[PDB]
Parts: C-alpha cells; structure tokens; sequence
C-alpha cells in the first residue's frame, strides 16, 4: 500500500539492533532473516562481529552486513582512543563503523576536535573499505544550530552517513532533527556521498514512514537506498512486520 510499501522499504533499510551476549547476537542474526526479506545489516558491539559473521553465513544470509560502534556511547573528545577502537572494529571485520561525534566538546564551543576525530576515523575506515557513520546525538545537542553545525563538521571531516542518536540517551530521533540533518546534506549538496540515519526510539511503522517521507520530499523517492539511508532500531521490526501482515 503506502504504509505497506514504506514498511517493507524501511525493513530492508534496517540496521537491526538488540532491544548483548553470544546467545542474544545469534538470535539477532536469525531475527534479521524475516518472512518478507532480510534487513540491510545488524548493529552489534565489536567483540561479537566474528560470531555474528559465522551465524549469518551458516543461515545462508552472508549479504546481511555488520555494523558496529566506537567512541560509543559517550562521544568523548579523545581521538587516540576513538581511532584505536575504530582500528579494532575494522580488524574484527566490521562492514561499517558508527563513531560518536564529540558533541559535549562542540557544546562547550570546540568545533575543531569533532572535525579531527571524525577525519582520523574516516581515514582508517576508507583504507579498509569500511563505511563511517557519525552519530551526533541530537537529543543532547537540542539546539537546531548545534545540530546543523555538528552535521556540517561531520560531513566536512568525511562522514559517509550522519546519524541522529546512540539509542543510549533518553531522546533519540525526531521528525524535526531528521529534517534539520537532511536539510544540511541538501544545503551542502552532498546527497550522493552522505546518507542519513534516524536512530534511537524509532518503534512504529508509521514513525518510519514519516522519516522516509521526509527523504522522498527533499531528495526524490529514489534517493533513500541502502547506501544513503538506514534505520538504527530493534523493536521497529516487529511493527514493520505487523503492518505487512506478519505477527
């Protein structure tokens, strides 16, 4: 339908996370293989990547990619630590790394560290053919102008995607935050090279439809492919499947 069609689209764009142990990671890998298709990826801590890879292979869905997190969830301003975590995530075999932007440093007026941090990690990721997402933590930034600025620095420092949230603070994505961040991608004209990810608290099919509806409006209905769009979510999946007449 419109709702059915947007729900299947969002399911396929999902980076499925846990709502974390070996047993829970194994079950997540199974969960990502649904009655209506496979999610794009799973989202797990770095140490679970080799076991998750093995699990996906043996269920016959090796095309499910593996995303992980670094500088996470805190978004500290220590570059050596964020970069060392990113090297390890790559070494473990990550398809993508989501680094947390040093957003508290930006709130305190330091724009420069966010740039240096993100770019250091981007350089490591690019060499390994691994994607870098940058989580800016919109729920803590709050202010539209901080939101835009964090998105802009991230983009200049080489972010492959910009992400609203860690899922680890109270406030995650909103339609408003999502629009601000996508407006920045448009204003900078970086549509082709920078994707967008709403994450944290995206729980319903109708919620996912709205976020996707924003992107079709700004960029055209073809833009939000797996490269340029993901849902960082967990329980969303059950909602998506319900809307599709499953469960």
């Amino acid at each position: 339908t419109d709702l059915k069609a947007s729900s299947l689209r969002a399911l396929k764009l999902m980076h499925l996370a846990t709502a974390d142990t070996d047993e829970k990671v194994i079950a997540l890998c199974h969960q990502a293989k649904t009655p209506v298709g496979t999610t794009d990826a799973i989202f797990i801590y770095p140490r679970f990547i080799p076991i998750a890879r093995k699990t996906l292979k043996e269920q016959g869905t090796p095309e499910i990619r593996i995303w992980t997190s670094t500088n996470f969830p805190h978004g500290n301003d220590d570059i050596d630590i964020a970069l060392a975590e990113t090297r390890a995530a790559i070494a473990y075999g990550a398809d993508g790394v989501a680094v947390v932007f040093p957003y508290r440093a930006l709130m305190a007026g330091n724009e420069q560290v966010g740039f240096d941090l993100v770019k250091a990690c981007k350089e490591a990721c690019a060499a390994a053919n691994v994607l870098l997402s940058v989580i800016i933590e919109t729920g803590e930034l709050k202010d539209e102008a901080l939101i835009r600025k964090a998105s802009e620095i991230s983009i200049k420092a080489g972010a492959d995607h910009i992400v609203t949230s860690t899922g680890k603070v109270a406030v995650g994505a909103t339609p408003e935050s999502a629009r601000i961040m996508m407006e920045v991608i448009r204003d900078m004209g970086v549509e082709k090279t920078v994707g967008f990810i709403p994450a944290g608290g995206v729980r319903t099919a109708e919620e996912a439809q709205k976020y996707l509806a924003i992107a079709d409006e700004l960029f055209g209905a073809d833009w939000a492919d797996a490269r340029h769009y993901a849902f960082g979510a967990s329980s969303l999946l059950a909602s998506l499947l319900k809307a599709l007449g499953h469960g």
